[PDB]
Formats: C-alpha cells, structure tokens, sequence
C-alpha cells in the first residue's frame, strides 16, 4: 500500500470521530502504521487545524526527520491512489 514504511502520529483531537477513524482505517488499510505518542520512529504527525505543537515537539520532529502534515494529506494521496508531497501539506511551513 502507498503508506508502506510510514509510522503516523496523529494528532486530531478536534475532528469528528468518524473522520480520525476514516483517517486511521486510510492508513492502516494502506500498509501504515500508528503511534500513540510522537517519538523517533515516527515518519509524519498529522496535525488538525486546531491542534499545536510545542517547542520540545518541534525540537523532536526537527531531530528525528519528521513529516509535519495536515489531514488533506491523507485524503488526497488517497483519492489519488499515489503518495503524494508531503511538503505541500505541511501547516508549520505553508507554501
């Protein structure tokens, strides 16, 4: 599946439940895995509107090579069929 490989740190406290398990469902039924808490083995942290980041976070994902993402992500690499640029969903460095 397109997500092989990539381990997701969600961060979606404030969507509606059917959308954080349709996001978890698109993951898993697409070859990712989850991370409860962020930690080195993430490769992204999908991060909703409302959801922030602290300074330590951002320290960590800097470090450890993290992907900083936002749903769309999900949905459009999805709706694709195709694992799309993640730098083109990235809240903390719009474009």
């Amino acid at each position: 599946g397109i997500f092989a490989n990539c381990i997701f740190c969600l961060k979606v406290k404030y969507l509606p439940q059917q959308q954080k398990k349709k996001l978890q469902t698109d993951i898993k039924e697409n070859g990712g895995k989850f991370s409860q808490s962020l930690n080195p083995q993430c490769t992204h942290i999908i991060l909703d509107n409302a959801d922030v980041l602290s300074q330590y976070q951002l320290n960590s994902i800097q470090k450890n090579h993290v992907h900083i993402a936002n749903p769309d992500f999900i949905w459009k690499s999805i709706r694709e069929k195709r694992l799309l640029d993640v730098k083109n969903y990235d809240p903390y460095k719009p474009l």
